[PDB]
């Protein structure tokens, strides 16, 4: 359209989920699949919230909260993922 109607983040979301994901890869060895799971979650969420306020909101709250609590990263990636199951743009109930 022309504008969500609060300032966009697309370029620090994307960033950002990049940033927790290349995390995630770091701390998640037990869980490899949680990136495609992220990703996944990202790439079939809302462009719109992916580039919206919001996600840059919850992103720049788990990327924060994941480096201090890597262990939290699943709450974090799991919230996330629950995010972005949240404002996905189509989606079925996955």
């Amino acid at each position: 359209g022309s504008h969500m109607g609060k300032k966009c983040y697309k370029l620090e979301n994307e960033k950002l989920f990049e940033e927790f994901l290349e995390l995630c890869k770091m701390q998640t060895a037990d869980h490899p699949e949680v990136v495609p799971f992220l990703y996944n979650r990202q790439q079939r969420a809302h462009s719109l919230f992916l580039a919206s306020a919001e996600f840059c909101n919850i992103l720049s709250r788990v990327l924060s909260r994941a480096r201090s609590r890597p262990a939290k990263l699943y709450v974090y990636i799991n919230e996330l993922c629950t995010v972005l199951k949240a404002h996905s743009a189509k989606k079925k109930l996955n």
